[PDB]
């Protein structure tokens, strides 16, 4: 392990986090919407699942119009999730019960309703006007209405640019209309950015961050056109010209630098990039220890699986390979180095990994749920679990595209609409793929109990700011699961004790190599910690599917699975339908 340097122990390196997405996860006044009261009564229910720490998604005040990513005030709380003094003691609850806490860090981009914004887009020539990215019409069009500056796509569809009448100059917003980008070529605005985002959040006892898009920050100069890569879209790509920037590393070495001199009690902040894309010397620059830049990333190949370059709803098949490489992108890289991985499979922006990567069906859904908690048991990095991972939650099934509340859906929707009409065969691949992969099907909310209709989320009487999936009726929820020994959830408290109890080799394991990596079924791996060998059988399939593990002896010993465990021969070179094994030899 000395031939490692990432084999050094951190806190976060360890932790196992719960992500809770504050609209979604307890209301606890009737008013359909969670809030902070809500998430401190459940704080216990997080602990005893065997979570170290918890992520909150953006809390702050915000129009939602991309649901708490647009943010209007960074130092002040949603006034209906609660209070600032809410959230402080909320910290303090956390604390106090031995987890740590971690804010949601959205400064590629504001609210329009940030006073920010409202300085700058009020005249030409105010002080904060060069905090965002104004430009002049390109031209008006054969109707009279002004073109964009360039041919940029919004992440949520159409163009990047939105008009504003008063100045009569577009602003630049990657993401819904109302988040203008934040000019970061501005060190004005990086320091402010630094003192409302990042400084009084740690003056409140943050342990760290995770931080969105955080690849974006850099802008190629000039803002220009993008390569036409999709001949079926009147707006491209901007990744070249805005994802890991040549700016990008000097931007985060500055930030880690900030923070480093702003904690006052010397503790150790972790932060976690949602990077998105990155070579793995990217990735190298930005979470090597030595580079003080991030603790660690989130890589999105293994979530863009099935999923076509060119637009994320147009859906395009794939095999078992295809996310066995996606995954081990997220780790490999770290091997014989001073850098850190994460390992998760959702969150808020992801559909459920039952149905993507497991079988939803009522049969499997269950032992296919449990698979995966097997896997990612097993792998190197900081585990993430997301809200209702836990109970293996599904999608939701035969929904109306009216019935969706994310602006993703709605703007991407309204794009194909006036490009290609609402009748085309355009709009038909968007609406098979919604079905599969919106964000939505993380958001609904939390599934306590049994009880109609809310499922315990709120009280009978409220209306829920987002529809139910009718899953909890089926005993998809924590009341029905803590009671069921063979739940998913009483699982999931298995796999992190097994995780914890064998930290050396599951967290801490290098040296990842894949066994049998074509196998369209079986996902297979050894991993080393000094004496130690980690070898894992996972039978991604309904078929009985065989395995060998390499250099088998006797000192292989089951340590860990999905099948009962009195029933299960340990000798035996075959999986039964969705199962995994874990064995350990010392
Ligand atoms: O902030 C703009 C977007 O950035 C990332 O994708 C966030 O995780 C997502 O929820 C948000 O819509
Ligand atoms: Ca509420």
């Amino acid at each position: 392990s000395s031939a490692h340097p990432e084999t050094e122990p951190k806190w976060w390196k360890e932790a196992t986090f719960y992500q809770i997405y504050p609209a979604s996860f307890k209301d606890s006044n009737d008013d359909g919407w969670g809030d902070m009261k809500g998430i401190a009564s459940k704080l216990e229910y997080i602990k005893e699942l065997g979570a170290d720490a918890i992520w909150i998604s953006p809390f702050y005040d915000s129009p939602q119009d991309d649901m708490g990513y647009d943010i209007a005030n960074y130092e002040k709380v949603w006034p209906t999730y609660g209070t600032n003094e809410d959230c402080f003691a909320l910290i303090e609850k956390t604390h106090k019960l031995g987890m740590k806490f971690i804010t949601d860090l959205v400064i590629n981009h504001c609210s329009s309703e940030h006073e920010w914004f409202k300085e700058s887009r009020s005249s030409k020539t105010n002080p904060k006007r060069d905090w965002f990215f104004w430009r002049p019409p390109k031209g008006y069009d054969a109707e009279g209405k002004p073109i964009p500056p360039n041919n940029w796509k919004s992440y949520f569809g159409g163009s990047a640019w939105t008009f504003d009448e008063k100045t009569q100059e577009f602003y630049l917003r990657l993401f819904c209309s109302t988040q203008p980008d934040l000019n970061w070529e501005n060190e004005d605005c990086r320091k402010a950015i630094y003192e409302s985002a990042v400084g009084y959040w740690l003056d409140h006892g943050v342990d760290g961050f995770r931080i969105d898009v955080g690849s974006l920050y850099s802008k190629v100069v000039g803002l220009p056109d993008a390569p036409v890569v999709d001949k079926n879209s009147t707006w491209q790509s901007s990744d070249p010209y805005t994802l890991n920037g040549p700016r990008i590393h000097e931007f985060h070495q500055e930030m880690n630098q900030f923070i480093r001199n702003r904690v006052k009690d010397g503790r150790e902040i972790m932060t976690v990039g949602a990077m998105q894309h990155a070579s793995d010397e990217t990735k190298r620059l930005y979470t090597s220890a030595s580079r003080h830049e991030l603790s660690e990333l989130f890589n999105f190949s293994h979530t863009d699986v099935g999923t076509s370059p060119l637009f994320r709803y147009n859906l395009v098949p794939f095999e078992l390979k295809d996310w066995k490489i996606a995954l081990a992108e997220l780790f490999r890289y770290i091997n014989g180095t001073d850098c850190w991985s994460t390992i998760y499979l959702e969150n808020h922006d992801q559909p459920r990994s039952i149905t993507r990567f497991g079988d939803d069906s009522p049969k499997n859904r269950v032992i296919s749920g449990k698979l995966l908690s097997v896997l990612l048991s097993a792998l190197t990095g900081t585990l993430y679990v997301y809200q209702g991972q836990e109970l293996g939650q599904i999608n939701f099934k035969n929904w109306p595209v009216e019935k969706y509340e994310d602006v993703e859906i709605r703007n991407n929707y309204n794009a194909i609409k006036e490009e290609h009409g609402e009748n085309s065969e355009e709009m038909k691949k968007f609406l098979e793929a919604i079905a599969l992969i919106s964000r939505d099907h993380a958001r609904t909310p939390m599934q306590w109990s049994r009880e109609e209709p809310n499922a315990g989320f709120s009280g009978p009487s409220a209306k829920p700011w987002f529809y139910l999936n009718d899953s909890f009726r089926e005993g998809i929820n924590v009341e029905d699961e803590i009671k069921d020994p063979n739940s998913v959830l009483n699982f999931w408290k298995e796999a992190l004790k097994f995780r914890k109890a064998h930290k050396d080799i599951t967290v801490y394991g290098y040296d990842f190599e894949f066994i049998d990596l074509d196998n369209k079924k079986l996902f297979s791996f050894t991993k080393k910690y000094n004496n130690k060998t980690l070898f894992a059988a996972l039978n991604f399939s309904s078929d009985a599917t065989d395995f060998k593990i390499p250099n088998d002896d006797s000192s292989f010993k089951l340590e860990f699975g999905n099948y009962p465990k009195k029933e299960v021969d340990a000798s035996s070179r075959t999986l039964k339908p969705w199962e995994g094994r874990i064995y350990i030899s010392e």
